[PDB]
């Protein structure tokens, strides 16, 4: 990454890179996708398909290409691994929520905290140093809010305050706005490179035709593969991401 | 009740851990030392020393130790996330035995294509009245250790929230000597009674003296999206290995 | 005896996050026509920038404007991100007419040449601590007229700019870069509008400035920075004097530097 | 045209990790004998410490010690802390008997009400790192002119880590009744630095700090220069901020003078 990207990607948590893949390329992503079986995530005109590496080699490899995982280096610094590898299919009146957040709460049980150490991202001597990076590859052209474009709180990467607690406003901000809710166009072919640090979801999807996307989640070789966890476990040994306040959470 | 007072978080967090008194009573300990004999050990690599892998795993009075309250209720009120055992294991040390110093927060590490500076295993921050430390260890000590020459406990003074590396410079002078023989201006000695635990932010460098005159059992955590401890020489061309990798530590170099 | 946060939630999460906050309608019209009307009766300077004119102390020159760099309703949005003993450091106005413009300045981590580079000027470094921001340096503007379009000479911000751990201008002039940001466009670089009367309470970390004026009519405002009591009024330092008695303000890279 | 660095990199580990750092030999005796000479030819007051006399303001009182301000000996170091234009803020002399003390005073996360609020950080010390490079925004030089061997002489003493204290310590400890200075109880984490006639001790005014108590006879003796940014006032006593926003100087947290 050239040092202005670099900037950018400090700055704002994300970085588009356009034609990151060819025509050729992406179609080749497309084809694959319709091969392969999808599960119900729970959000409505959503198909998920889970694990892309265990399922395909077209995205087991590319989960390792080099497109990826080299500017995944330039903010991530560390020994790297592969946390997970997912495909996003949606139709018109699907939405994803907020999610993300420097500062967003969790209570766990006897206390409140407000940080969560997987996406607790620092600097230090001329490097980022970002525990959790996803490369998302756009598999479709998003090019209005009405496509559902993906959105971001501006600076939420960096934010000391909790923004999502007070609201609960059942209404999600994707929905109703926000001040710094800002969106990002791509087109079929870009990589978006994201600070999992940052508040961004997509806006509701109007328009015809299959949004398509395929997600990789990187971070350091002593992170866990992703996995979703209520809690600690009573014995310790369960493993797992508990995440902080989303959207989802009271929308 | 907090696990911790005002005056134990404020130390715990000036000087990178906290040792805490009269933890596990006389028979505990009696207990402690009686399982650690039954049990076998492995070459650790390190001269006078055996390692007892795996303690919860070999056995159900260290599997119980590992979740003990004693020690669970200080580590939250440290790392103050949901939390995972990472790793148990024991040390049996005796005379002309060291431990070399390790840990650190910006010793260096080469990666392949650029030399970094921070470890994110033991990357710490501090946020609305709360310590965020991602790896601490709570050191069980079954032995007393009251001098020097009982291979103490040492550390360098603020080293776990250092800003500049100081081994790798160390190495580059051919200074072969570790500081635990030569001495260091701020490298300080920890002296305790058995059954005490020191309760440890792992970004703090630290080591041991030589023993002269050595019995503890190790426990450490983090959050739950941390892998249990391995150690790992590079990052896999799979990078499906899963593990830690240590920055520069004396071990390396003397 | 009744007292209500200055700022709610939101507007410190926004203040933080972005390093700005506009706070809309704080002075009613009467107000405002009452501020035009006073710098009407003032003098400026020129402040080397073309079609521009600077009202070079206010609170000196003005009752009304000493009065208004004291009101509660800049004050306590102040306290709520300074969060110290304050001090008044500056109050000035600018009048801009057609073709004027303002080069990108401020910035996190902008580089200065010292026997040594540095990359930090600690008179805008900011933290945060237990619920509570602090920024040495903020200033209070008070617009006193309607921009609502790039045209009228928008604000203009780099987005995070104010938290940015790379410099941006060095490198820019370094690659023969030599236009304003402002005038060519910046992928980060976004625009705010804003109505006579409304204030925008600013981090002086923020990496700033506005577009050119390409509208009639005369663009107006009046700015009041505040810092601790510790720092010295607002004075350009060109660099430490021999004797180290030299008080002032020594900046970083700005783009009046090489455009 | 023949730099070389002020402080080596073991030097700045030091003053980084522990927040100050003694650098010994670096006046010569005839130097200090000097200084002594000089000292003693110059008019104190009662700074409102038992046994302690004050020089209020040396540069200004004598040339000898404005060109101590300036000596390259302390700004290079000081220059390697502060990495800021910089602007001398206050030179002072301090001579102690028998029976005097100084209470702890600094500390990163000291509390300081403020009528409607308290806030946690004195941004006058808050200091920072960056790119290979320290921060702080004011330290001092202390060039001590007498030997400081042991606790009775009245050593320097600090709370280990306190420049980086993320919790305050003071507070706590007068609302529980601990009316005793810590320099005088002890503390698990008050250590002593002793010196020599002519040793600096370089200080981030973050660290939590102050002296034992003297014992010892002979006159205790040592001049103190503070430095920071071209755009930091001279350092001055200030109670609170002034009811026209006008008032300059420095509104410290807790200290212990406050409480014991
Ligand atoms: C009932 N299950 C929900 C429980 C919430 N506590 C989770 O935060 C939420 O999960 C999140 O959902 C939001 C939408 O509301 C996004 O989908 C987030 O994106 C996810 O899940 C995130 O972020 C994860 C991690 N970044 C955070 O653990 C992984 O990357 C996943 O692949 C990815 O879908 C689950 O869906
Ligand atoms: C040849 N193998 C060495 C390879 C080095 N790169 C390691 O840093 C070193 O490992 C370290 O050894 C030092 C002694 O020189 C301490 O023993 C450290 O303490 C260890 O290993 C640490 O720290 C680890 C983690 N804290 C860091 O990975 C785990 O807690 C281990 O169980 C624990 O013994 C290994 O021995
Ligand atoms: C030869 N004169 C220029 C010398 C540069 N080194 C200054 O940075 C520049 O000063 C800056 O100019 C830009 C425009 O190019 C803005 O005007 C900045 O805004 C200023 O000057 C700032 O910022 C100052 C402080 N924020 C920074 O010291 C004070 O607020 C001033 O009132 C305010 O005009 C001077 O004009
Ligand atoms: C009733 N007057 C006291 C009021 C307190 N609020 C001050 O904090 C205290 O001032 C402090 O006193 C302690 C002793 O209790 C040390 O002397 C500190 O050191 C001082 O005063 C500091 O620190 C100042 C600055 N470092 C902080 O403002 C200047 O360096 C001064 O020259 C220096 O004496 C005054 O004495
Ligand atoms: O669909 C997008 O553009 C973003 C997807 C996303 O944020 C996620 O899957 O976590
Ligand atoms: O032996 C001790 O006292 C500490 C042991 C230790 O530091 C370790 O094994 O990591
Ligand atoms: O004119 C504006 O809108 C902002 C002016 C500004 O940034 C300044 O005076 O420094
Ligand atoms: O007397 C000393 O050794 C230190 C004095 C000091 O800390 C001060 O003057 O503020
Ligand atoms: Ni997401
Ligand atoms: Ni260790
Ligand atoms: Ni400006
Ligand atoms: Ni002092």
């Amino acid at each position: 990454l050239t040092r202005e990207q670099l900037y950018i990607f400090d700055t704002t948590g994300f970085l588009v890179i356009p034609g990151v893949f060819g025509s050729g390329e992406v179609e080749s992503f497309r084809s694959e996708l319709e091969r392969l079986d999808t599960v119900d995530p729970g959000f409505p005109r959503t198909r998920r398909y889970p694990d892309l590496p265990a399922a395909s080699p077209v995205f087991a490899r590319l989960a390792l290409d080099d497109r990826l995982l080299a500017p995944v280096r330039d903010v991530v610094n560390q020994p790297l691994r592969l946390l997970e590898g997912y495909g996003l299919r949606r139709t018109k009146d699907s939405v994803l929520y907020l999610h993300g957040g420097n500062s967003e709460l969790l209570d766990l049980g006897d206390r409140q905290v407000g940080r969560d150490l997987s996406i607790t991202h620092t600097y230090h001597d001329g490097k980022l140093y970002c525990p959790y990076v996803k490369a998302l590859v756009y598999l479709s052209d998003i090019q209005s809010p009405e496509d559902g474009s993906f959105c971001y709180v501006q600076g939420s990467h960096k934010a000391n305050f909790p923004l999502l607690r007070e609201r609960a406003e059942n209404t999600s901000l994707v929905d109703s706005g926000f001040p710094t809710l800002s969106d990002v166009f791509v087109r079929s072919g870009d990589v978006l490179l994201l600070n999992e640090a940052l508040m961004h979801g997509t806006r509701r999807k109007l328009t015809e035709g299959d949004r398509l996307l395929t997600a990789f989640g990187y971070g350091p070789t002593f992170f866990t593969e992703w996995r979703e966890l209520d809690a600690e476990t009573a014995d310790l040994r369960g493993a797992g991401y508990v995440d902080h306040d989303v959207e989802e959470d009271f929308v």
